[PDB]
């Protein structure tokens, strides 16, 4: 059936990510920003199926955006939950993706270097939008996206960071620079370490929710 | 069915539009380059009712591209055969739209100064695209649309004229503003007067004949 | 000298847009997020002064985009500080704006249409930018921009609204709805009435006060 | 002093790259396209130096497509006759260039596989623009810029393709294919060596006349 999504729970509570990520964004971030986004593509597939059958090619051009923003939105978000976990995880330590910081270390030349690049790539995105670690052909890439715009280029994207300000704002106010180096302490390496070694169908199967 | 669209044939024969266009350059435009859009459109459609039918987000978002780009290349050319006529047809005199060329007139003040007006607009695009006159819920308005991105936002498209490096540079090399010039003798008013007087979906009914 | 800017002080005390605005946001708008503009775009102009004595034109190039983000968001905020009002203020009164009313209604048929074709806009910004009402030579027109792009394509901007989630989301969270129908207390039409009579050079002056 | 560029003569006569490029488009191209681009940038410095010392931040950012626009354009084909020779010279042979083969080859599997990967990025490039094969960190990429956009960001490129229609419609009329096939007769593989192991401040030298 076209347009049966639904919001997927949470690999986690609402308070398991502080003192990195408040409660209350996380239960914002989820239950609001998120639930709007599938929400959004439902209707939109729908209204693109009508356009469909009918050949109307002005309707499915003019309802691109829509279909872009929010389906994008639910795969960014989608892929945001699994790959965090609270800190005292033991997903959380990089020690849980050998083969993955080993491609690290030989590209950046070392993990730390890397958090290094990682970091200056999300605070120098200009409004809203994220930042990923992808996996092409070879080796890796550290790429942005603006808004909701999604990874389905053919790459294999490992983890992405939200930069929105919906995303800190509530917690860490315009310092998105002291939310950038707390979100380390949640990544969950092991989530990292499996999509790195699968292939692009194997990332987007998190989608079945 | 699904991706479905044939290339409709020209309203004259390929020499009709000389000497302002040469015959050469309007059948390459149109059997060629219109039949590429025609041809990738119904392709890409096609692929995109295996992925909607499938729930593949995806793959639905990755086809955007191309359907966009060939689907706005069949509008803007289709949109084009039809608002061009020879310059000894009735249809490129101006007296043919008494209406359009009265508004024209009180926007720009007269119409010479709104041919003033878009011939900078065209001479000004950056690399490829088109030039368009359309009705908005103000007035009339000109708009550029880059590569092959159609005026599909609700505005009711006049007429348009492609800035493609195809469309003249066999004739008039990269003398863009010759093939300006000589462009407005063959402006089909009468179809400019109809868009004119009509909705959205009255002019968007050229597309019928692509089936 | 190049890149000489400051932060101009606000027309009122951080709480005088309450409760439409909360003086907490109004503050970190201000003294926060405008000065990193401000502060950010004399080091751009900075480097560009020694990249253009140079003729270093790939330096020139590279640094477009911190001195269109930053240059643009200083423009945005310094016209945002002087287009609003406390409500209690006699700015704030539709009824001070004669001629802007009377254009306006001529336009979208009241003024109670046209709010309901700005929020429209506004709600309807996909990631951060901003909402502005322009004229042009054609009457009025609601444009949207996108992050701190600015309005200096020629048309003088009568007032804006900022989208961004940093100007409501302390205070109504995800609400962006309850921020727009709230600011509507706060549109100071005085500054709206004078932009609207002068031109481009006119309403710019308001960026000579951050020497 | 602001805005004194001039055009560059070419390191070959206008009929060297026949019958891969016919010598009516290298005359156009050069004499007529990239001359506009060089003078339209002068005046762009001129005005922008003006509005730079009145600190008219508007004019500033106005002018910034014309200066994107014309100055990339110049960059760009100064870049493309350097790295175009006649088929019959040396530096046509892959052969001249053999520690950028041996990076190809660890890339793309085969200076075969390349060809097809860049040629395939040609072709789908929509509207006017360019194709580049550029020099990040470590490896090699093929990228695609729109219009005239160089290559600005800090990459080392090694060689780009012209696939605007003004470069290949008088001979190939609407078929590029031949056109990227043909072109592979003509480049420069020394050229593409030497700005493969020289930096970024090595390759922008070109940029001197
Ligand atoms: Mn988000
Ligand atoms: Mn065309
Ligand atoms: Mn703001
Ligand atoms: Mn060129």
């Amino acid at each position: 059936s076209v347009g049966t999504f639904s919001l997927p729970a949470l690999p986690y509570a609402y308070d398991a990510l502080e003192p990195s990520i408040s409660a209350q964004i996380m239960e914002l971030h989820h239950s609001k920003h998120h639930q709007t986004y599938v929400t959004n593509l439902n209707n939109a597939l729908k209204t693109y199926s009508t356009a469909l059958a009918a050949n109307d090619v002005p309707s499915q051009i003019a309802l691109q955006a829509a279909i872009k923003f929010n389906g994008g939105g639910h795969i960014n978000h989608s892929f945001f939950w699994e790959n965090l976990c609270p800190a005292s995880s033991p997903d959380a330590d990089p020690a849980s993706a050998p083969e993955l910081t080993a491609e690290i270390a030989k590209t950046w030349g070392s993990l730390d270097k890397f958090k290094e690049a990682m970091g200056k790539a999300l605070l120098g995105i200009q409004g809203s939008g994220w930042g990923w670690l992808v996996k092409e052909g070879s080796g890796l890439r550290i790429v942005t996206t603006k808004d909701q715009d999604p990874v389905v280029g053919g790459e294999v994207p490992v983890f992405g960071i939200d930069m929105w300000e919906h995303a800190y704002y509530l917690q860490y106010l315009n310092g998105k620079a002291a939310y950038v180096d707390n979100i380390w302490k949640v990544i969950n390496w092991k989530t990292a370490e499996q999509r790195f070694k699968g292939d692009r169908e194997d990332a987007f199967k998190i989608l079945k929710a």
